[PDB]
């Protein structure tokens, strides 16, 4: 008839692992086209969608189950204990001043990395301090770096279909910015360490003067971009060079990166494989080495998932930690804006500038003052060793590739052997509920904000991948949402209890390596839910509950595809996950040069 539960009293010795994958049909090409028209039919449309809900147990959860927890709409964080051995930074400090305190947290820069590099050494990425050194050593100039990047984009067609890194590129604007930075360096007064650094902005973040289309071909007609966003104006105040708008899965509704609107961005490690959504074009341009770092939203693993498939460092900050004023996901309950970079030193620097909670999030969330980790490890490595690592073994090994579970376990054994971290066995109850509770809490505000435009006939101007999800999102009633917010309160109490025993929850970022692109899906898209969900298996926790997570590269699988490990920490614990990710990077640095890679500063 019906069933019921209660979170604050579950016997955690009997909790069991829900290992049922999302079994939904995958269609490509013309079969996908007629299937979307099936869902958008006035009669047989809702019948097929109601079958998909009932099949994957989403009806039994939202309709045939009693929940005692009260509705928790937004993440509500308790008063957290202060982080150990950090540097408190002002929340209203100018990002110029914040970058300076961040430079003190870094180890002293060795010029042996930039110039006089040993000819017989391994592969390495160029860091932000590498460019900041050659700019001040008059070895090069931001104008010369801009002309070299503009040439690469124009030569290989990275602003044109079918394989573009960007979907809005103004070469005449980049030269205008690089000239001002070059002039400031010649005058001898650079703004900050980020002065002259090339940063790519995702297409769902307002960056002047480009319009914000979010991956669509019509959003600029309805949405006007009149001023910079919060994260962009902070980078521009530091002197950073804003490259252009990055390719992305349309409106964030996809974890593969299929954009049958501007072309699917290809993985720099293998162009025949997917790069990972939703921040698809932003994580690829960093992995290819064209720019230092890139910003992007993350409401369902959009920053961490492609950072693991491409082999870069993606930072998912705490809910409300980084302001979102001026993006397509303002007011959302699972989304933030985190940086994607090639190294931990780079991503940490970008976070130092873009952080700063909004005035609305300041009073509602009450964030602790932002603090940077002392990444100079002397005296240190006593705080790294005292960390308790939470591992759900059954959850840890539920990956479709045995190399991912083995390499991620190697870093756990390496972290326990070099610093002394204790791998504490944990358990995450009600994981299938976290799936259903997330999918509705991310699509409901998106479908709501896009409804006045879809009702305005512009729904036909959307891709088939999005309209397939939008057809299912319309099947979510207001009663379903209220029941789902109660599930968020349950999982919030579970994870808050886990953080009483451990400090971070270490998990593989994705259940699979970089998957091959089905060639039939490059025409109008696909609807593989078994694949688009298997990537979200480990990243939903940080979104539904607002936790900060970070995916740091740890190695490569059999076919040489990168592997990323996720480190999710306590609320407002950016310095804790960044510091541990630095020890992981030191224990497993990037060594394989990707296929599509462009070495700058020759």
């Amino acid at each position: 008839y019906q069933v019921m539960k209660r979170a604050s009293e579950v016997d955690l010795s009997t909790v069991k692992y829900k290992a049922e994958t999302m079994k939904a049909p995958h269609l490509t090409g013309l079969s996908f086209k007629l299937f979307v028209n099936l869902l958008e039919a006035p009669l047989i449309g809702s019948l097929i969608v109601d079958y998909l809900k009932k099949d994957n147990g989403m009806t039994k959860i939202f309709r045939n189950t009693v929940i005692p927890e009260e509705p928790m709409f937004r993440p509500e964080f308790p008063s957290q204990e202060p982080e150990h051995d950090v540097v408190i930074v002002g929340e209203d400090e100018s990002p110029i001043d914040r970058l300076e305190t961040a430079l003190k947290c870094l180890p002293q820069y060795d010029p042996s990395r930039s110039l006089h590099a040993d000819p017989v050494s391994s592969f390495r990425y160029w860091k932000i301090r590498d460019y900041a050194y050659a700019y001040r050593s008059k070895l090069t100039t931001p104008l010369q770096v801009a002309k070299r990047i503009i040439s690469i984009i124009e030569e290989f067609g990275y602003d044109k279909p079918p394989t573009p890194f960007l979907i809005r590129f103004d070469a005449n604007e980049v030269i205008k910015q690089a000239e001002a930075s070059t002039r400031r360096f010649e005058q001898g007064n650079p703004i900050s360490v980020l002065d002259g650094i090339f940063v790519t902005i995702k297409d769902d973040i307002d960056c002047l003067p480009h319009p914000t289309n979010g991956g669509t071909t019509w959003l600029h007609e309805d949405r006007s971009v009149e001023k910079d966003s919060a994260v962009v104006s902070k980078l521009r105040s530091c002197g950073a060079i804003l490259l252009g708008k990055a390719n992305m899965h349309e409106l964030g509704m996809g974890t593969t990166g299929n954009n049958s609107n501007y072309g699917t961005t290809r993985n720099p490690h293998d162009p025949k494989r997917y790069t990972g959504g939703s921040s698809s074009g932003s994580a690829a341009i960093v992995a290819a080495g064209l720019c230092s770092a890139a910003l992007g939203t993350d409401g369902g693993g959009a920053v961490r998932i492609p950072s693991a498939l491409c082999g870069i460092t993606g930072l998912k900050t705490t809910y409300g930690r980084t302001d979102m004023t001026g993006s397509l996901c303002e007011g959302g309950t699972v989304e933030i804006i985190g940086p994607l970079a090639s190294s931990l030193e780079d991503a940490f620097l970008v976070y130092a500038a873009i952080l700063g909670s909004s005035s609305a999030d300041r009073y509602n969330l009450k964030p602790s003052p932002p603090c940077f980790p002392k990444l100079l490890s002397h005296n240190g490595s006593n705080a790294i060793g005292s960390l308790r690592l939470g591992k759900y073994t059954k959850w840890f090994n539920d990956v479709s590739s045995s190399d991912i579970s083995d390499k991620c376990e190697d870093i756990l054994k390496l972290l326990s052997n070099n610093h002394g971290c204790k791998v504490v066995e944990i358990v995450v109850p009600e994981l299938e509920e976290m799936r259903a509770a997330h999918v509705i809490s991310i699509g409901s505000p998106t479908l709501s904000s896009l409804t006045p435009y879809c009702e305005a006939g512009k729904n036909s101007k959307l891709s088939y991948d999005t309209r397939t999800s939008f057809a299912i999102f319309r099947s979510f009633s207001a009663s379903d949402y209220i029941a789902a917010q109660c599930l968020r309160r349950r999982l919030m109490e579970y994870h808050l209890n886990i953080f009483k025993d451990v400090d971070v929850i270490v998990t593989p970022t994705t259940g699979m390596t970089a998957p091959v692109i089905p060639p039939d899906a490059l025409k109008n898209g696909e609807t593989n839910i078994q694949v688009t969900t298997d990537l979200m298996r480990f990243v939903l926790a940080a979104n539904l509950l607002g936790f900060p997570a970070i995916s740091v590269p740890v190695g490569y699988d059999k076919e040489g595809l990168p592997i990323g490990l996720q480190i999710m920490g306590r609320p407002w614990a950016e310095a804790t996950v960044l510091g541990l990710a630095a020890a992981v990077e030191e224990l497993a640095p990037v060594t394989k040069k990707p296929a599509i890679f462009y070495d700058i500063l020759n």
